[PDB]
DNA sequence: TGTTTTTTATAAGA
DNA sequence: ATCTTATAAAAAAC
């Protein structure tokens, strides 16, 4: 099955996420489900 | 109708 | 409420 998001997005987002945005909207934006996110980009990560 | 890969909800957190 | 995380069920591929 195709990840859900390609590794361009990742550097996209693990931005985003390093700025701020919360987990929930990017979830959404992007439509990828929250549990997914907390696996690309553990909260322990940041 | 079957295997594999990744998603994703969901339940649980000295 | 909330936030994290591992998992167990299943979708998405072909």
């Amino acid at each position: 099955r195709p990840r859900a998001i390609n590794k361009h997005e990742q550097e996209q987002i693990s931005r985003l996420l390093e700025k701020g945005h919360p987990r929930q909207q990017l979830a959404i934006i992007f439509g990828i489900g929250v549990s997914t996110l907390y696996r690309y980009f553990p909260a322990s990560s940041i």
